[PDB]
């Protein structure tokens, strides 16, 4: 009918967009299937014991924390994707279950949910414009490494990274996640004047983070073809000991090792025994590895050094040690 | 030494990351590229045109635009890689230019770009949260909308949408940035009573341009191998004639042409003939082109015959025929 449709037609433009719970639930999958990962328990523990200084009530932690598991889950998400990783945790990825598709779409999704529980935090506007300016601004960031992080490996020999480009790139791309939860917690602090900001503090850990993640990729590949996968070489990462190797190679004039370490890293190959020569390069003719471990064990001293407080506020030596499972 | 790297760590961890306009221009790589795609000047022709109501004072009026334009070009990025489509205004989509990875990144790190512009539309916390409000709440349903959308093709056949799941999927999906853009700019009018909201009629706008583009996807193929190459056939979308179609052979009984139809839409075919199959069984058998073409001059009626102005509030005809620039 003419008559119906038209009417019809009004009310569903008078009217907000229809959506149900059963649709809320198709387009959760590939959200609902990365929770299946533990982890989740660590990364509570790091807030709740930051929360020793802040003393954020309990209810408003809680959506600190809901902000922060989205944030986490949904850059995993969009991260396997970039890698091509096939798996997360020992499971499948996401976007092999699912397609990368609807993972790109629901990760996103999950991005705004998060910015949506921001309003919760607060009724105060002063503070709520502080609070999505530090949602922007270290969502901003994320992106900025991430992109450097993919263009280097991607468009590889383009740019070789020295030590400090890569070194910005992690400040940008681990620290914008640390900085976030911890920024939003400052701010929303009751508390006097709970000592300088734990800012510093928080980058130092995202960095000795990130180097350990690329590290021990590495190291349990060389300790076991079964403890890992070294998946970061088939990925053509530009991980902390590559980029030192491939600077290393050239610095001594170590022409055939450079080309050799780029040439295996754009093969993107699986190949074992292909990913344990670079290995080996990289632990008996480049040094990577040891000066990687070192350069770890340098990063956590400035910490359990600390005895002056300039960048601590016990529980601290614990979450360095699991800072892998966060 | 170890004395001047800690020292080296310090400095780096007690500032901001560091991030250069060389570093931003690579990362702008893909979304500078998808700039060089024409039709901007009719979405901003459209928001010149709702300004005669609204009346924000140009500089205002620009930020909008600005915001409207990373929006739309960031979820034409994702939405290409989404459908894996090749080509986007008779060009080379990003994704297959610089590889999905950094288009994904790139997409994503736009839209916060955007969310960065809104604090830039008013000093007023209370304006300025709900600003962010609109700007959220859309681009969920944005989201919504699209996951669902994706939901049904990549599913196909688990679910058969009908017209009107059809109709609240597009509200969602294509409504969201009509609606975003016109909220923004009904809550920053100056203007007193600019007359009841404009939303009804941008929903309507909003239904009419994605059935249309649907539409013509398939009649630009129907009447030239060269004009259009139905791409929505290949990607097995569930477009508003194939929606109708499905539906038609169900009610009716026709068992073959459903289960022929369905079989095309897996298919994911790029053969001529097939596609033109398809088209054939519905111009010829459902009758869903002309239905579908009759369901359009419905919708543009309503407007057409707005004479007391229940959804409008002259270049409203020229903006209804050239919607599909959009
Ligand atoms: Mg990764
Ligand atoms: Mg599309």
């Amino acid at each position: 009918t003419k008559n119906k449709m038209e009417a019809k037609i009004d009310e569903l433009i008078n009217n907000d967009p229809v959506w149900s719970s059963q649709n809320e639930s198709l387009i959760s999958k590939p959200y609902n299937h990365i929770l299946l990962k533990p982890g989740k328990n660590f990364r509570l523990n790091l807030i709740v014991q930051i929360n020793r200084v802040m003393n954020l009530p309990k209810d408003q932690l809680a959506i600190v924390s809901q902000i922060v598991e989205l944030l986490h889950n949904s850059s995993l998400l969009i991260d396997d994707i970039e890698d091509n990783a096939p798996l997360r945790r020992g499971q499948t990825t996401s976007h092999l279950i699912f397609g990368v598709p609807s993972t790109i779409n629901t990760a996103n999704y999950m991005y705004f949910r998060a910015m949506q529980l921001v309003s919760q935090l607060t009724t105060k506007e002063p503070l709520y414009h502080n609070l999505i300016t530090i949602f922007n601004e270290e969502l901003i960031n994320l992106h900025r490494g991430q992109g450097l992080d993919i263009y280097w490996r991607d468009f590889l020999p383009e740019i070789i990274p020295t030590q400090e480009m890569y070194l910005n790139m992690v400040m940008n791309k681990t620290g914008g996640l640390f900085r976030l939860t911890l920024r939003l917690m400052e701010a929303l602090s009751p508390s006097s004047h709970h000592g300088h900001s734990l800012v510093p503090f928080i980058n130092l850990l995202g960095i000795i983070y990130q180097i350990r993640d690329d590290y021990l990729n590495l190291k349990d590949f060389q300790m076991s073809s079964e403890k890992g996968f070294a998946e970061d070489i088939t990925e053509g990462k530009l991980s902390f000991p590559i980029v030192h190797a491939l600077n290393f190679t050239k610095t001594k004039g170590q022409t055939e090792q450079h080309n050799e370490i780029l040439r295996i890293l754009l093969l993107r190959t699986s190949d074992k025994d292909i990913k344990l020569k670079l290995i080996q390069i990289l632990e008996f003719d480049t040094n990577s590895l040891a000066y990687t471990k070192n350069f770890i064990n340098q990063l956590v001293n400035m910490i359990k050094n600390d005895n002056e407080n300039k960048y601590l506020p016990d529980e601290l030596l614990y979450i360095i040690d699991h800072l892998s499972e966060l």
